[PDB]
């Protein structure tokens, strides 16, 4: 659920609407519903830019995309009501037909985005990118309809023009510029290690130092023959300065490509570090819960803090010893640091991790990274045990 950490973002959205609502009501009340929709459209584009300000305001990329979806849905309902109030299925003049086309494209794209989950990610993104054409058609329709009412010196013209320009610039940046100018970290793969039957470790040497906190993730683009160049999100699993580590598990065609065919010497590019699950910013008493590949952020901490300063209880749940990674590393960390307690849960033979009887230390932050059902069950159990415990979790998907 949303908390105060996103309030700066939320007040940005609400003030975006109220200021819109009071503007149209002052000038053209008959257009409050469509005008608000226009705002709700531009915000949507702004929520797709992945800018650091958005992450700061909404505290997380997952919350950013939740608000993105909510604004998209609000826009589509407002536009459907506007269409029902002002016309039919097809207009008689070009200005109205532009709006007809824009609303049709918006509805089709929203339906495909919500109901298309097994579509390939790149094909999904290509279909999703038609929102820019729908938005341009909508702006054309608005400006032919209004004429010399958005082209004067008043609050309405400045509001509509500023929001439209912000949406246009955000869409152009995310669709055309972001993958070509916002990936300044140029690196080369130096070493590859297959940790088990379906996980591989990638070591990257960069031309510039990379700054990140343990528990954060980045977007990686690989440039090798037979590989897709699209950016994939991966947790930074280690490295300091010009060296980076990524631990990639086979989860599809691209990750299987990484496992079998990736080679040392291949060029890679990275944009920056994202994430709110910063372990070093938590309380002294800590509980770490990982499931499968969700161990990747915690490993970063272990790799970057040879001496532990916190009271850490780590629960690592895996399906059999063949699905476990970094077991020797965790055992060495436990042996070297007496303040690091390690609990390995072979869920194949032990069963699911249950926290109803397990005791959490007082005044503690819990970090969870695993399958979403596991996180939900453990969060319910821990909240039932102690409502004052801090709970932080990281999801491995945006939609
Ligand atoms: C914040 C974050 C951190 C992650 N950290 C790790 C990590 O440390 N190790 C690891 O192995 N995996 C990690 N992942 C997951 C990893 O990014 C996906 O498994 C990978 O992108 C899927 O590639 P694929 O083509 O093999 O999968 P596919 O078979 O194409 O799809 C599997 C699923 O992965 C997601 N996905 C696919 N392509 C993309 C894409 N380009 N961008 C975003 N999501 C996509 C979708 O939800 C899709 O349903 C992380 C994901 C996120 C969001
Ligand atoms: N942060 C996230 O959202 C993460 C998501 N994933 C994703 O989940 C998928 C599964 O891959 P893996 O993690 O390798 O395997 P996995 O999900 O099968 O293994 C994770 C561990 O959690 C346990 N588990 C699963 N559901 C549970 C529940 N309801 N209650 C208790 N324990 C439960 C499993 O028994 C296993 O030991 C992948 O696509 C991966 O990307 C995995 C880890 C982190
Ligand atoms: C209806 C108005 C919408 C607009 C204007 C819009 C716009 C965009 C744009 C321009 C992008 C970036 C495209 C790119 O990277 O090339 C994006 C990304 C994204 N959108 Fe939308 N979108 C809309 C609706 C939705 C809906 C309905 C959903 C989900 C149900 C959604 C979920 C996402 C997600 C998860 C991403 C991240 C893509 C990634 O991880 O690479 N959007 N959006
Ligand atoms: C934001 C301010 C907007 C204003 C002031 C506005 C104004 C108007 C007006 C006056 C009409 C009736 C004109 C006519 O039917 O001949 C109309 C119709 C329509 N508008 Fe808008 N509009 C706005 C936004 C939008 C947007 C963004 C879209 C689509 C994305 C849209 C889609 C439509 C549709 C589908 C019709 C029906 C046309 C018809 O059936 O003839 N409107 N609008």
């Amino acid at each position: 659920e949303f908390s105060m950490k996103s309030v700066k973002g939320l007040l940005f959205i609400i003030a975006s609407f109220i200021l819109t609502l009071l503007t149209w009501m002052n000038t053209s009340p008959q257009f409050m519903i469509p005008g608000l929709a226009l705002t709700s459209l531009s915000l949507t584009f702004i929520l797709a830019t992945r800018l650091p300000l958005l992450e700061s305001w909404f505290h997380s990329l997952e919350k950013v995309y939740t608000v993105h979806k909510f604004t998209a849905f609000l826009s589509i309902i407002l536009l459907i009501f506007h269409n029902f109030s002002m016309g039919g299925l097809w207009g008689s003049r070009l200005a109205a037909q532009f709006g007809n086309l824009a609303i049709y494209i918006f509805a089709s794209i929203i339906l495909v985005a919500y109901l298309g989950k097994y579509i390939q990610y790149e094909a999904w993104r290509w279909i999703h990118r038609l929102v820019y054409l729908a938005y341009i058609l909508g702006l054309f329709h608005i400006y032919m309809i209004m004429g010399n009412r958005l082209l004067t010196f008043n609050l309405l013209s400045f509001l509509v023009g500023s929001y439209a320009l912000l949406g246009l610039l955000a869409g152009f940046y995310i669709i055309f510029l972001y993958q070509k100018i916002s990936f300044p970290y140029l690196g080369k793969i130096t070493h590859l290690k297959r940790l088990n039957h379906d996980t591989r470790e990638i070591q990257i040497h960069l031309s510039r130092p990379f700054n990140y906190q343990s528990g954060q993730f980045a977007f990686l683009k690989i440039f090798q023959e037979g590989f897709e160049s699209a950016p994939h999100p991966f947790s930074i699993s280690g490295g300091h300065g010009q060296t980076l580590y990524f631990t990639v598990k086979t989860s599809g065609d691209h990750t299987k490509n990484i496992y079998d065919n990736l080679q040392a010497g291949s060029k890679v590019t990275l944009d920056r570090a994202y994430g709110h699950m910063i372990i070093e910013e938590g309380r002294e008493n800590q509980v770490w819960i990982a499931g499968g590949i969700g161990i990747t952020p915690f490993i970063s901490y272990i790799r970057e803090h040879p001496i532990l300063d916190k009271q850490v209880h780590f629960y690592y749940s895996f399906r059999g010893d063949e699905n476990a990674v970094y077991l020797d590393l965790l055992r060495n960390y436990a042996q070297k640091n007496p303040n690091f307690e390690l609990h390995l849960i072979d869920s194949t033979k032990d069963g699911y991790l249950n926290f109803e009887q397990k005791e959490v230390p007082e005044h503690a932050t819990v970090y969870m990274c695993g399958p979403i059902s596991m996180m939900k069950a453990l969060a319910k159990q821990i909240k039932k045990q102690n409502p004052k415990t801090e709970l932080i979790y990281e999801g491995f998907k945006f939609k």
